[PDB]
This record gives C-alpha cells, sequence and structure tokens, in this order.
RNA sequence: CCGUGAGGGAAAGGUGAAAAGAACCCCGGGAGGGGAGUGAAAUAGAGCCUGAAACCGUGGGCUUACAAGCAGUCACGGCCCCGCAAGGGGUUGUGGCGUGCCUAUUGAAGCAUGAGCCGGCGACUCACGGUCGUGGGCGAGCUUAAGCCGUUGAGGCGGAGGCGUAGGGAAACCGAGUCCGAACAGGGCGCAAGCGGGCCGCACGCGGCCCGCAAAGUCCGCGGCCGUGGACCCGAAACCGGGCGAGCUAGCCCUGGCCAGGGUGAAGCUGGGGUGAGACCCAGUGGAGGCCCGAACCGGUGGGGGAUGCAAACCCCUCGGAUGAGCUGGGGCUAGGAGUGAAAAGCUAACCGAGCCCGGAGAUAGCUGGUUCUCCCCGAAAUGACUUUAGGGUCAGCCUCAGGCGCUGACUGGGGCCUGUAGAGCACUGAUAGGGCUAGGGGGCCCACCAGCCUACCAAACCCUGUCAAACUCCGAAGGGUCCCAGGUGGAGCCUGGGAGUGAGGGCGCGAGCGAUAACGUCCGCGUCCGAGCGCGGGAACAACCGAGACCGCCAGCUAAGGCCCC
RNA sequence: ACCCUCGCCAAGGAACUCUGCAAGUUGGCCCCGUAACUUCGGGAGAAGGGGUGCUCCCUGGGGUGAUGAGCCCCGGGGAGCCGCAGUGAACAGGCUCUGGCGACUGUUUACCAAAAACACAGCUCUCUGCGAACUCGUAAGAGGAGGUAUAGGGAGCGACGCUUGCCCGGUGCCGGAAGGUCAAGGGGAGGGGUGCAAGCCCCGAACCGAAGCCCCGGUGAACGGCGGCCGUAACUAUAACGGUCCUAAGGUAGCGAAAUUCCUUGUCGGGUAAGUUCCGACCUGCACGAAAAGCGUAACGACCGGAGCGCUGUCUCGGCGAGGGACCCGGUGAAAUUGAACUGGCCGUGAAGAUGCGGCCUACCCGUGGCAGGACGAAAAGACCCCGUGGAGCUUUACUGCAGC
RNA sequence: GUGAAAUACCACCCUGGCGCGGCUGGGGGCCUAACCCUCGGAUGGGGGGACAGCGCUUGGCGGGCAGUUUGACUGGGGCGGUCGCCUCCUAAAAGGUAACGGAGGCGCCCAAAGGUCCCCUCAGGCGGGACGGAAAUCCGCCGGAGAGCGCAAGGGUAGAAGGGGGCCUGACUGCGAGGCCUGCAAGCCGAGCAGGGGCGAAAGCCGGGCCUAGUGAACCGGUGGUCCCGUGUGGAAGGGCCAUCGAUCAACGGAUAAAAGUUACCCCGGGGAUAACAGGCUGAUCUCCCCCGAGCGUCCACAGCGGCGGGGAGGUUUGGCACCUCGAUGUCGGCUCGUCGCAUCCUGGGGCUGAAGAAGGUCCCAAGGGUUGGGCUGUUCGCCCAUUAAAGCGGCACGCGAGCUGGGUUCAGAACGUCGUGAGACAGUUCGGUCUCUAUCCGCCACGGGCGCAGGAGGCUUGAGGGGGGCUCUUCCUAGUACGAGAGGACCGGAAGGGACGCACCUCUGGUUUCCCAGCUGUCCCUCCAGGGGCAUAAGCUGGGUAGCCAUGUGCGGAAGGGAUAACCGCUGAAAGCAUCUAAGCGGGAAGCCCGCCCCAAGAUGAGGCCUCCCACGGCGUCAAGCCGGUAAGGACCCGGGAAGACCACCCGGUGGAUGGGCCGGGGGUGUAAGCGCCGCGAGGCGUUGAGCCGACCGGUCCCAAUCGUCCGAGGUCU
RNA sequence: UCCCCCGUGCCCAUAGCGGCGUGGAACCACCCGUUCCCAUUCCGAACACGGAAGUGAAACGCGCCAGCGCCGAUGGUACUGGGCGGGCGACCGCCUGGGAGAGUAGGUCGGUGCGGGGG
C-alpha cells in the first residue's frame, strides 16, 4: 500500500457562462424590443433605430428588418431598417 | 413432540352398493404369495377410489470399446417397425454447424449469483379519495346518503347533502368584469359556443323540434396512473410493552458432609550446663503452618490424538492445588440497563457490549433476491440542473399511446452576416540566440574635475538577423451557427393530454486536458457501433475492426468484406 | 502404502527447530555431603557421590503374656553366595547458572489467552457526630449495624527495604459576608384598553429580590504539567554558573538502546569457530522517573529470555518389530455436495487464469488401491475495506432532557 | 507671592461619613404546642423544634441516566484540499461543455465615484530645465492611444466611459410592448404612457455608477404606514396589505430553534459499483544490453573502462490503473516435492588481453549435470564460522496450508512508551492465543477386468516410440621439462585415488528380529518340595539373537565409441587481375545435439515377427457362423503354496506328487535342561553336559494335506 | 454647365505622416483692440466681443515626390468539409471540394454627393 501524502490545488473555479454574442442576424425580422446584440462592451454600436442598455446591450425599437455595416475605424453598427 | 418455564407446535381424511373382509388346499417358522371363493370391478384385498412426475427394475427394438463433449441441429446412409402405395415412426454410422438457464452487468460458456431432480404452495390486490381515458343515462342540470316501506337472490321511496351554472381581490367588496394604480395609461387573471344539420308549422319566414353530445356538466360502469393504508412478495442488525427463568453459571444465607500416607518441626514447656543471679547454649519434649511430597477430591500446563467425534470441549501422556481465600450434598435469596462479578464486559439454562417468550408487528430495509400464458406494432436512457446528493430522487432530454394541426422535419441548393480554431505572424503582452550601436557599472592610459581614451568581461533601451505562446494576435481558412427563399409525404415535424423507463455506460476514430502524448487509464467535444444486433459473413478463435440491419419458407440466382494449394 | 499407540537401534549427540517442541535422562529408601545469597524461616531432595538381593552366625531394645515361651515391632555387628543387573517387575524429580515481571498461597476470559492480568496482607488520601455517610426502593422499609473514629463508605498504590522531588496558571475539591452578573417574587415613576362615570382589565422604568459562574485564598499519595532557547571552565567536548518564556514551573534521587531506543544488529566488553537474541557496560532517554509510584530485594512461579551438564530418533538419516485401522469376505449401511455432463494436453483466445472457442497434440471400453496440482474444489449471502442520511456498546467541557443534590 | 485655580465674608449645591427615623431585606437567641426521635405500653415522660421532613413553585449543578447528532466531493477511505459568486484559458472561430486541469479576484465601495450642461485630452520618447531620483510641477516639439477609468481579469473607450467647473437628486412613483437566459425560480435588456421633478437656449438626456463579482428562497418575528378582517354589538387584542429590518442559513437551492467522539466487544444490509492478496493492462521506477566517444589507461578512445547525453529489451521491485473474483481467489517465512528460463556461479568450447608461465580479466558458445554444513534473527535478505569446482540469478497464484508447519502479521486478554480530558488509539513494542477422519471429476502413481488384433492356441521375440542416466575434485607420470632474471610453473597425453549421487545386494560390518534361548522381581495358581503356567504393553524387566527386511556395510554405474553441429579456426575460391572461410563445393570444432548404455513398450487398432500345436459341417438360417450343443489344441474353476501380492495379477505344485504341514539330519541362536549323585548348616557349587530347548535357513522322508471332479473353448467372411 | 474658395456629409490610409510648390483679388485665417455680452484653476493663449492699419509668416487650401506608413497580385505552399489508407507509436499519405499567412512583382501622396460666394 502506498499513497504517499498528495499534494493540492486551488485554481480550480470558474465563472458562469453568459452566453454573449450576436442574438439576431442581418436580414432577419425583430419586433421593437428584440435585443439583437448582446456584448459587454461596445464592440458593436448602436445604429439607426437600435438603443443601448445600461451593459451597451443592443435592442430593437422599430418593428422591422436587421442588418450590420462595417464603418471601418469608426466600429461596427447594426440598424434595424423599418419594414417600409 | 420441544423448552427448566413463559411458550412453541405437527403430521394424519376416501375398500365396496353391500364385509359379501377371502372357508379350504398348496410352498413357508412367519411374512408373503399361488390356487379356490366374494364382487359389476380385487392392478376396489384392506392405511385398499383415481393413482401423475422424479426415482428403481424386467423384457424387447436400434446402437456403441480409435475415439474429443452445452450432448443438440441440418444432410445423407444402415437396421427395425407401420401401410397396397406415396409416405410415416424408432435408432444412429459418418459429414457440416454449434460457448447451458436465470440473475446481475459497460461486458458472462464463463473460473461472477441461484438451482440435486420431480410434484404441490409461492409475489402488483382491495377500500376510500384523486386524475386522465372510456361505455352509457340526463343534461341548465346531474345525483342522493343515512334511513323508511317491499322482497327473502324484487325493488321502490328518501333532496339533508355534493358537484356544476362567474371570475377577480389578502380582504371589505365589485361583477363580465376584476386586481395594482390618481389614471377611461398600461398590464395580470377573467368572457365573449355555435351547429354538421334531417324534418317540418308548411308567415317566400325557419320557428324550433331535433341533433352530437356540446354551450357543459354530472351520474353510474370499465380501464390506466396517483394519494392514504403492510400496498408487488420474502429478508434484517435492532426499538418498546407485559411476562418466564439462578434444576447451567456468579455471589451470599441455613443446615450436613470430605481431605490415604508420609516430611518439616514454630512457640511453649522440662532437664543439664551457665552466672553473683541472669541472659543464653545445648539436648528432650511439643505439634504450629493461606508449610512440603502425594492419592481421593478440585483443577486444566505443554504435546498428540479427536475434528459428519465416544463427545456441540472428549481421550491419552504430562502438569497446578491438595488444613484452606479448600472441596462437596440438601434447603434458600438476588434478573434484564437489572443481578452477580478475587474484573474477562465474565457468567445469568450448550452463541450475553444487554437473557428468553409472547405482543406492538406484515417495525423499517433509498439494499439483495424473486416476480408465473401467447402473438402483433413502436422502442429508450446511462446526459443537464438541483439534491446531508453521489448505486436514491425532482424537473428537463430521449420512448410510447389518444386527439388535434397539416409540409412546417432531418438532409440539401442559393443568398446575407455573425466567429477567431487550424495555419501563420510578431504590430500588442511576454519569451528568445547572436550581432550592431550604445545609459550605466568591474575596470583600463590616466592630463585630474572640466571633460577624458581603451576594454575577445557585466550590460540597458534601440535597430538587424533568426525564432517561441492554451490564458499573445497586424492576420486568418476549412468549417460551423442563424434567418430568408427552394427541394424534401417521413413510424418527418408541431400542439394538448395519458403511461413510462433512464439518470453505473463501454469500445473505436478524431479534437484537447490529466498522466509519463504509459495504461483494456481518466475527463470533456463530434461520430459510430455494443448496450438492446453475444442474430448472420469476414477477421483462426473474439460485445463494439471490415461486411451487413435476421417477418416465415425454398435441394434456385447475383453479390459484400474476405478469399480462390490441401484442411 | 499411509495413519495412530507402542518397542529398539551403528557412529554422532541439538548439527533439529521460532523453541531440546516431543521424547528420553533422572526417579523410592538409607548414609555421607552440600555454594552465592538471605527477611536467618530459607536456597536443601541444592549439587556430588556411596549403599540397596539372598544365606548363615551373633546380639540389643521395646508391645502383648507373666517378668519365661509364643506372637508382633523396630535395630546393631560377622562371615559368605549368585547374576549383565538386587526400589532386579509396577508406582518413581533430569540438574545447574543468569536476566524480566509479580512479593508469597490464591483468582480469571465454562468452549482458542492462566499471564507481567484480578485478588492479596500493607501504605496514603477522603467522606461519616450516628435517624452516620453510602446502597436499593416511588414509599414503607432494609442493608450499613442491633456497629459508633482502634467504625463505615469511597479512591489509588500493592509484602518488605531505601524513598517518593519541582510547578497551585487552568480543571476539581475545601474555605472565603469586597466586588461583577443572575430566577420566581416584591416594588410600582410612567403609559394603555374600554365605561357617562365610579371603575374593571392590562403594560411597565428606579430599586429590593437565593444558590450559581466570575472572583480571592488554599490544596498534588486531587485532574494534571516537568518543553525549550541563548551565554559560560587551563585543546576539543561538556557546563557545576548565569540569562530567557507564550504557560504555573522546567525532571531531585534512582534507573536507562529497558515489556520503554525511531536511527538500531547503537558502541565497547563477555560468552560462541561464528551471537539482529542474551549478560555487563556507556548515555544522543525519537518518547524512564517516584503511590496509572522510582529503585532494589531472600523466597515463591505449569509466566517470558539466554546459557551450560546429562541424555536422547530432534536431526545427519533412515531401519525393523508390535498392536489398532487401512486392504478382502459375509451382515448393516450414512454424509456434506450435486444446472446438466458424452468432464484430456499445449499454445492461444475469451470479462484479464476454460474440459466446453481456435489450431494442433495426445487418447480403445470399465474399474480397484493410492497422491493431492486443477475443477478460481467444499463449508460460512467476507469478520478486512467501502457504501447505507443501517444498528447497537462505550466517552465527553457534542445537543437536549431526566433522576438526584 | 505661589499656583491650573485663591484665600475675609455670602449662598446655592456636590463627595463621603455619622447619627434618629419611616420603606424593604437578611441571622441569631429563648419558648412549646404543631411536626421528628426517643422512654420495661405513654391521654403520659424525655430530647430536637417551627428547624428538619413533606406539598406547590424559582433558578442552579447534573454522562448517574436517556434519546440523538456528528455533511458531501474524493482515481478506495482517511489526512490534506474543496463547497456560493466574478475574469481568462482549457472549449475543437455560434451557444454550451468535464477533471483534486492551468492563473487570479468577490462577500465591498461612492452623496459624489450619481443626473445634466459647458469646457478640457493622455502615456511615454527627445530637448531645455532652481532644489530637481531615472517620473514632482514647467516650456518646446514628436506621440492615436500603449495613459486613465476605486479594486481581479477580460471586453470596451479620447468623435470619452477619462480630466475640470455650475446647478441639481431620475440612487423617482404608477406601469411596462417586446425580448436575452433558462428544467423549476431566479438573472438580464428595456422602448413607450401617466404623475411630479433635474439640468440645457434648444434638440434632448436622467428609472444610479463603462460593463461583467460585492450575494441568500421560504418560514418566524420587529418597526413604520395602510383602515381591509376583527368571533352577539361597539372598541380593543391579534392578523392582513404596502414599506423595511434580523442569515460566514459561506456545506452559500438554505435538514432541527437546538448536536461531538469511540468500538480490536462489535452487529445487519449491500459492493468485486471500491481498497489490501494474487492475476491482468502499463512499464515511470527496477534489472539487463546497445549507440556516441569527454576522458582514463606510461605511450594509446574501445585490454579493461565510458563524462555529458541517446535507443531498447525484460516484467522478478516499488508503484499507476481498478478489468474477473467481496452468496470468500487463505496472507509472510520455513519444511516437502519438483519443474522451467538463461540474462551462466562451477564444469565443457572458444576470441581479445595492458595473455611470458602459472593465476586473472573480458566477451562469445553452452544449462548436461552440479550448486555444502553451521552461528544470529520468524525472517526473505543479509552479516559472520568452516569448507568448496561452485557456494548462480529468476519463473511457476512473490510454485507448493483439500500436503505439513504456524515462528512473523490482522480478533477477543494483559502491559510499556506515545497520542487523547475521555472512551480508546499506534505500518511502535511486549506475553498468550481452536488452520476443518471421508477425493466425485480432471491430473498423477500403481494394479486389474472387458473386448479388439478378420482361424483358435502354447512359447520366444522386433522395437516404432517413451523413460532413466549424464556430476566433479585431488595427486602422481610426462617434467621441476616449453616459459621464466627470479619466484614460480603449463599445454597435449597417461595413471591412481576421492566426494556427492544412482541401481542392486546381505558375504562381511552394523541394525532390528512381539516369544528363538536364558537370567530376574512381585503376586495368583498347578501340586506341598522341586519343576512350571498367567499377569505386571498392545513384550512384565534384563542379556542375547537365525531367516527376512535393512545402511552405517558390499558390488556396479556416469562411459568408451560413431555421427551432425555452436562459438571459433581453417582449405580451395570468384564476384572485385589483388584479398576473402562463402557466393559453388571441402575440413577441424563443445560436459551440449543424435546414436550408443540400462528399463518399459505392438491398444505401434499402422494391433508387427519367428517356433511348435490343434484343426474340420457333425445340425441348421439369407450356406463357413449370420448357428446351436458337444469338441480339439489349449484354458479357467477348485486345491497346496510362493523373497509374487492390498484385491486382482504373476509364478510353482496338485498323489505320474516333495507344494505346504509334520518327522529326520544339518545350519543357526541360546550357553551346560530336568532328574539323579557328591560338597556345604545354608544361599549355592561341582559332575553327568556344550547339555537342554530350539521360528523362518540348506536338504531328506509320502506320515498329514493338494480327495473326486466340472465348465469353457476350432470348426476360420475377401482378388 | 466649367475652374477657385467657404461651409457639409459619405467612403474610412491606395483617403496620412513627413519633405518641396504655391495661393489671398475674393472668401478664411493671423491680426488691431478687449469699453461693452462673455471669459481663464492664471493668461482675451482658449472661449468672446468691436473692429479693420498690415499679412499669408503661422494655420489652412491646392499641387509635387516615394522614404516611412499603407494597399497588395499571380503563382506555390500550410491548413482543412467530405472520402479512402499507412505506422508499434510520435505521426504520416492518396482522392475530391475550399484555401490562407507571410514573401515577391506592383499599386498609392485620394474619390465623391448637397448647398453657398466668386471668374
Ligand atoms: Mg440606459
Ligand atoms: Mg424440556
Ligand atoms: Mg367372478
Ligand atoms: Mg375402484
Ligand atoms: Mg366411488
Ligand atoms: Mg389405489
Ligand atoms: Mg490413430
Ligand atoms: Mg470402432
Ligand atoms: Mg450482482
Ligand atoms: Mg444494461
Ligand atoms: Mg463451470
Ligand atoms: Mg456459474
Ligand atoms: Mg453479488
Ligand atoms: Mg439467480
Ligand atoms: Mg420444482
Ligand atoms: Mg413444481
Ligand atoms: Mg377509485
Ligand atoms: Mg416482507
Ligand atoms: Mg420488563
Ligand atoms: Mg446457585
Ligand atoms: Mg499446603
Ligand atoms: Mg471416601
Ligand atoms: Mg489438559
Ligand atoms: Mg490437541
Ligand atoms: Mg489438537
Ligand atoms: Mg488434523
Ligand atoms: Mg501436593
Ligand atoms: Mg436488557
Ligand atoms: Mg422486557
Ligand atoms: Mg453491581
Ligand atoms: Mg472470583
Ligand atoms: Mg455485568
Ligand atoms: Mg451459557
Ligand atoms: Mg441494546
Ligand atoms: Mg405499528
Ligand atoms: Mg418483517
Ligand atoms: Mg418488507
Ligand atoms: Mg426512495
Ligand atoms: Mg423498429
Ligand atoms: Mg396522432
Ligand atoms: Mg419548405
Ligand atoms: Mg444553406
Ligand atoms: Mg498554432
Ligand atoms: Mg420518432
Ligand atoms: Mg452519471
Ligand atoms: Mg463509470
Ligand atoms: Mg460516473
Ligand atoms: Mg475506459
Ligand atoms: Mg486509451
Ligand atoms: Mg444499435
Ligand atoms: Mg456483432
Ligand atoms: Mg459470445
Ligand atoms: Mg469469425
Ligand atoms: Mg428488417
Ligand atoms: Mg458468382
Ligand atoms: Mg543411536
Ligand atoms: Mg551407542
Ligand atoms: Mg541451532
Ligand atoms: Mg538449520
Ligand atoms: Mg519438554
Ligand atoms: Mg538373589
Ligand atoms: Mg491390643
Ligand atoms: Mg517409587
Ligand atoms: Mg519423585
Ligand atoms: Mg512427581
Ligand atoms: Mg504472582
Ligand atoms: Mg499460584
Ligand atoms: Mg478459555
Ligand atoms: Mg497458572
Ligand atoms: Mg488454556
Ligand atoms: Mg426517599
Ligand atoms: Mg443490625
Ligand atoms: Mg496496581
Ligand atoms: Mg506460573
Ligand atoms: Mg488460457
Ligand atoms: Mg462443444
Ligand atoms: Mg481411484
Ligand atoms: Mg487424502
Ligand atoms: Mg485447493
Ligand atoms: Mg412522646
Ligand atoms: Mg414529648
Ligand atoms: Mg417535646
Ligand atoms: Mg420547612
Ligand atoms: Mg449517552
Ligand atoms: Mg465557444
Ligand atoms: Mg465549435
Ligand atoms: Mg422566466
Ligand atoms: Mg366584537
Ligand atoms: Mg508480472
Ligand atoms: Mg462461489
Ligand atoms: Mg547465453
Ligand atoms: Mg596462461
Ligand atoms: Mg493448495
Ligand atoms: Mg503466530
Ligand atoms: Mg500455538
Ligand atoms: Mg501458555
Ligand atoms: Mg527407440
Ligand atoms: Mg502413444
Ligand atoms: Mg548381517
Ligand atoms: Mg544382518
Ligand atoms: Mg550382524
Ligand atoms: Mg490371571
Ligand atoms: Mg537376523
Ligand atoms: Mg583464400
Ligand atoms: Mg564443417
Ligand atoms: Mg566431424
Ligand atoms: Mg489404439
Ligand atoms: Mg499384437
Ligand atoms: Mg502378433
Ligand atoms: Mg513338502
Ligand atoms: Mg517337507
Ligand atoms: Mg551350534
Ligand atoms: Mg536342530
Amino acid at each position: 500500500a502506498h499513497k504517499k501524502g498528495l499534494g493540492s490545488t486551488r485554481n480550480g473555479r470558474d465563472s458562469q457562462a453568459k452566453r454573449l454574442g450576436v442574438k439576431r442576424y442581418e436580414g432577419q425580422v425583430v419586433r421593437a424590443g428584440n435585443i439583437l446584440v448582446r456584448q459587454r462592451g461596445t464592440r458593436f454600436k448602436p445604429g439607426k433605430n437600435v438603443g443601448m442598455g445600461r451593459d451597451f446591450t443592443l435592442f430593437a425599437l422599430v418593428d422591422g428588418v436587421v442588418e450590420f455595416q462595417d464603418r471601418g475605424r469608426l466600429g461596427r453598427y447594426v440598424h434595424v431598417r423599418p419594414l417600409a
């Protein structure tokens, strides 16, 4: 029988997964309120017809379609062009 | 029958209508038989109706001493037996193929569990509630309970009462509304039920009778599941109550008995010495003692033997005590958290860390085991979250059934983005070898403070050449995710409800961790098989490797993997 | 064959083995003669020897008679005889030296432990003033005890000898009229509910209210604690000597690799040809120590160790003999176990150890006496281990109660 | 003047103390009459005495007792660690994703670090700069973000979320379309409407904070409001609703308001879901060999060695894993009995040597056979003693407990040290402690029975194929010679002895010999003396002792010899005009291999061979047995026996006979019988006398017994 | 329509940085002042106001260059959906789709709408 004293650790704790990311991709029809993106920082700037919540939480406020737009060094966006 | 006792507690029924129960003869000591006789029957002949199976025999048919096996099965052949025949029955000589049943498991022929064999007993029920479903009755309603009257396998009556017809509010309360609110803002519960439709009074009107069974419910029957009950059956170690036990053992009380023979020779006495008397020294006597040796007796030291024993503690040899804290008969007392204990938790009626019996009692058992007829359709799980949870559970995932919805499913084509792995690359964060240049610092020529000069040492920052990274990224695929439009009629999908089981997984491939890039290792990810395909072919044999999804039959055909010299 | 119980054995003589386990040796009686040590009783059966039959002769005591003979009972001296052998058979200690542990005789785990365990005389502490304390019991009552401090109860140690240090901080026990806190109850400033009111109901601050704990002193043959760390003497080492502290204080004597020593077969010495044991020492005591006593001690022990002598079948190393079985016949006639069996070897393979798969090898059918490697042989639903929100016994400054005070 | 502060006088009061008095409490003392105890029985006398006892109630102490609690995870369990939340990675470019994987944080804080309006832009690099480090604050360029943002990390960010200033409190109330996330309930984003506000000219923005941790369901209660309910009525008490409070319920989905240990005195239910043994897988560790050649070896890498490092094999170590076995796979050491491997301790062959010889070293070939006795410890192992040719290393469930032992270890007792308050405990010690007559199958050793072997018999045989056995030392002669300065000291060949072992044997030596002989004791008996018998073991004791069986005793054995080979050494010889053992062909060469030697053996169904015997159909089916009863050669049965033997078998006899028993002779053992005579008082001693008795052995002799008989068994299938 | 300038957006480096031109007629800026609205942590620097002598110096606008920055092929690899194989293993190969990053050739000192003033 050999079980010499067994060492120990500690750094064995992690955090809960937050399921962040883009929740609605361009072309998708969305009602007002539908929280499109749900990032942490400003990865995606609020576009026309879009609203930013406490946590930069992007959400549409107009019943229409979705669509992004890369402005280069101006940061990406995500406006919901109205179903006109 | 068992136990001292409380108490436990069996087994065992059948001649025949009628004893008519077998006179008598024969073998025999008898038993038992053979005749005779009774009877419808005696293989109804006496523990006798019927009398199965295991088991034991006698006779016959086939067949066996060079073969080897989960005992069979498929194929021919021989012998025997039926029938006219075709055909069939029994046996088994060769050949081919073949890893018991149950259980439990990731996995069993398994050298894991259970079973000697046969027969008989042996486990998912019942009551009342609940929830679905279903066969009926009546339905803006339905229905009685106790009890009464009747029957004597006759039903009636009985509206107390219960559900249902209004939802809301914590409530007062209001009401198709209501609750929060100041609010005709909002919002949470709520409601908004006709008719597929024959007929027909026979208004150019459908009334409304009718209808499914609803608006819509109830009642009764049946079935599934749930709750409370022992709630599928068997099983604890234990807990508690009332009793029975000291004829075993422990301790004390009373009253009686037993201890061959020897050995040793305490104190005392007496005598002789002794001295001034004494002490004291000698003998002698004496007969003390948890004294000695050793039978009885009481012990149980070592060894052997015994080990389904002579024996549930024995036998043999050898040992301890043996006038003592000794041994022993009879009569008595103390007992279950109690007694007793020269103290081992010993002993308390052959298992005492808490006696035995009966009772609570069918204790509880998230554990183990077992769970009995046939066929047909579908068919899992071994994951996640939480759990005094981790071999148990609740919800979800996956299975199934009923009803509803009807192209929405998996998969695929075309669009649009979402992303930072592979790879690569240093621009960031760090790591990097050498070289250049160059703050310093050893230190060096030193004209000595004013700098200075040199240095195959140390050495920043910075540039050049070479690289490194899961927690680096200037960059970045393949793919993957999702939405839209299209294909796609599948034991596809979606919605509502009834029944689950599963929450130990395993091997292989690939992508990571751990490990020591060891493990038939371990932990996740996708996939796939096994599981449940220990069904079939290949791989010598072999759950998961290659082939391939077994409804049944065929003395037909083409193939798969793998093969094509013989086996 | 083998097993039991018994007999003998050449040469050796413990080389056997955990161990002289077993067996043998020795064994009665008489006479010589016996060591250390000692509590002067012992150790004494210490050891170590010698004698032991029978015949004849002589002779002394006693008991009974009678003082005599007989008959009994103890002796003393002489000669001689025969065996391998004279307690001629049976009953019948092997001895010694040295340690440990208990004093001694004794008691105990009925059925694996007889002991260094219990007990024990003796020592100390403590309670009890007698309706004693304590024990049983609800109570009455009873034991204590028809006892009374030279008694009882409880506790530890355990003859005897020399002794039994240091620390009272904490726990316990004894004593304690300062103080802290604390129950019922008392007391009621003040406040409340209702009544038209008198009222009737309540709440409630000061303050007064027991043991208890805290506190203060004592107490060790009360529970207990006695670790360390620095400095220091004519090499070196050591430290009589000083200092230090979270605690209260830091091991006095005596013992010591011990029933205690991890390192360890410590290191010296002894005994042996050779010694992890043993004996005597040293002291680095992992982790002795004074009454859960320290250190000794004659005597005692079916206790445990180590050595010698003796003698052996223990062994080298077996042999033969005997009897009771085993074997065969007649009689009688069990058992655990058992899925069924038509039950072989090797390499493999397989849930990792197959008579049963594969390939090969071997192999006529059926018994009888033997052996014990396999049938993961039998027996017992592993006593170890883990699991179960299983169970019991026991402990305490775990919780919560209760008796008792 | 001193002091912090001033004193004559005047007061209001405070501190503490003493008196006399109300309020409330304590503790004594005396009394007797309740209660208690006592006196030769007492309506009474003593003693205690309102205490004690006893009732109700307060608080206390309280393992003496009772009921219980003492978590989970976990590469077994325990010990250690951990348990909720946040960041990054692992995570395989959506989301999610595990491990006792890798690395860090949280259990707060801010009234300004909040709302809004208006301004401002950093860090560093290089210059130049009073104290000024290498960053204080300045000035000038250059600098898109590397600074800053309360704290971890990440994301984000100057077109501000950063830095400053002004008013402010939206860190609102009533709501809340629509979503993210999700088992449950929780978490999260939030436009928009209403009420009443803040800042801005206005557009507008404000329902805390750049963002992601800073947290806790329910239950039970507290405090404000509510006016909702309030037990006949009214009011109250008490609830409800709204708001808010008390959680290291941190084991962080939270069992009770309330909880630790121990068991070797232990018990049940389960598990090979899970540890200890053995096996299995693996091979880090272990053992072994190989590659490289620093560098040692006077010189020289490789005689012998081998730095740093590298590649392997084995599966005997210590482990890892947790795969069969927990309705049981007995565990260390010894004994017994073997058997295998070779990585060889000895012995046999051989290469190189830093090999003169002798003795070594090293490597290659080679297990055929060997591989000692003791002291110590339970030991394995080791250390010693004395030897040896050597005192090999491993495997077989660390071989072997239905084979033995039980000394070590693991049950109950007891003690030491030590840990614990304790009960108890300790890979610490110490003494003690029940290891189960029966073998069914396989396997193994032996012995039979049946049938077969294609006529039946009685003999003798061949040997396919098995088994046994294989050892080694010393001395002498070659020759004190080759070799060697010397000391020492061989090969090859040839002898004689040993040791262990094996088979057989009993002449000898030495055992045993259970009644062969003698001697002896006690007792009972026959028959009194004498002479005898039983018993004192299953021999009473003692001394002897044939046959048989035996070792300590005796004789033999290992071979010799032939053949093929290992390493190794060559001949001839190309490819490659040389060289080369190789490619073709040929040799030499081991205790090893084959055969030789001893033993078994034709169930060698492949059933063999040789010699000799007896042979016929006689009655009867499918006409050579497919058939019956006598037969034949022969064979059993039965009997007498046996150095044969458990039984069976095998061998020898059976009256034509020496088989056993007896009798006779001889061996052989006892060691002078009885009786009688002589001497002695007697025990005894002479003599007759090597007498008597007398198993098995070597033989004679029909005296007794193997009387007499019976039953099987050919008639022999095919070209 | 066409050049120049002034405001504004889009594209977000081939849209810039840095050198070298040049421009003021107009617009713009610098300036002249700062009594007044308004100001600075202190400065009219910056905001702000009233102006108009001088100027293009600054700043800005518009050209020029490739050196830094940036952009960046084509080929060929890497890697990889899917399919099929090899090695004891560490790993690796063929088929079929997709297909980088670096590197090289080379590209660039912008393009462009709406409204104003002016030739
Ligand atoms: Mg917001
Ligand atoms: Mg009885
Ligand atoms: Mg008749
Ligand atoms: Mg009948
Ligand atoms: Mg009848
Ligand atoms: Mg019958
Ligand atoms: Mg054959
Ligand atoms: Mg045959
Ligand atoms: Mg099972
Ligand atoms: Mg399963
Ligand atoms: Mg089996
Ligand atoms: Mg089985
Ligand atoms: Mg089981
Ligand atoms: Mg079963
Ligand atoms: Mg049955
Ligand atoms: Mg049955
Ligand atoms: Mg019902
Ligand atoms: Mg039951
Ligand atoms: Mg009772
Ligand atoms: Mg009694
Ligand atoms: Mg005595
Ligand atoms: Mg008597
Ligand atoms: Mg005995
Ligand atoms: Mg015995
Ligand atoms: Mg015995
Ligand atoms: Mg036995
Ligand atoms: Mg005695
Ligand atoms: Mg009891
Ligand atoms: Mg009872
Ligand atoms: Mg008692
Ligand atoms: Mg006793
Ligand atoms: Mg007791
Ligand atoms: Mg008993
Ligand atoms: Mg109990
Ligand atoms: Mg009950
Ligand atoms: Mg039960
Ligand atoms: Mg049950
Ligand atoms: Mg359950
Ligand atoms: Mg199906
Ligand atoms: Mg359907
Ligand atoms: Mg479609
Ligand atoms: Mg698509
Ligand atoms: Mg990479
Ligand atoms: Mg389906
Ligand atoms: Mg699981
Ligand atoms: Mg698992
Ligand atoms: Mg699991
Ligand atoms: Mg696995
Ligand atoms: Mg693996
Ligand atoms: Mg499947
Ligand atoms: Mg399969
Ligand atoms: Mg199978
Ligand atoms: Mg196959
Ligand atoms: Mg099918
Ligand atoms: Mg074909
Ligand atoms: Mg002898
Ligand atoms: Mg002798
Ligand atoms: Mg010895
Ligand atoms: Mg020995
Ligand atoms: Mg003895
Ligand atoms: Mg005599
Ligand atoms: Mg007399
Ligand atoms: Mg005697
Ligand atoms: Mg004696
Ligand atoms: Mg004796
Ligand atoms: Mg004693
Ligand atoms: Mg004694
Ligand atoms: Mg006993
Ligand atoms: Mg004793
Ligand atoms: Mg005993
Ligand atoms: Mg009382
Ligand atoms: Mg009395
Ligand atoms: Mg004591
Ligand atoms: Mg003793
Ligand atoms: Mg095998
Ligand atoms: Mg088979
Ligand atoms: Mg047999
Ligand atoms: Mg046996
Ligand atoms: Mg066995
Ligand atoms: Mg009186
Ligand atoms: Mg009185
Ligand atoms: Mg009185
Ligand atoms: Mg009183
Ligand atoms: Mg208790
Ligand atoms: Mg992801
Ligand atoms: Mg992915
Ligand atoms: Mg939700
Ligand atoms: Mg009221
Ligand atoms: Mg192994
Ligand atoms: Mg079993
Ligand atoms: Mg070799
Ligand atoms: Mg030589
Ligand atoms: Mg065995
Ligand atoms: Mg033992
Ligand atoms: Mg023993
Ligand atoms: Mg003993
Ligand atoms: Mg042969
Ligand atoms: Mg053969
Ligand atoms: Mg002889
Ligand atoms: Mg002899
Ligand atoms: Mg002799
Ligand atoms: Mg007699
Ligand atoms: Mg003889
Ligand atoms: Mg040549
Ligand atoms: Mg040759
Ligand atoms: Mg030759
Ligand atoms: Mg044969
Ligand atoms: Mg033959
Ligand atoms: Mg023949
Ligand atoms: Mg004869
Ligand atoms: Mg004769
Ligand atoms: Mg003679
Ligand atoms: Mg003779």
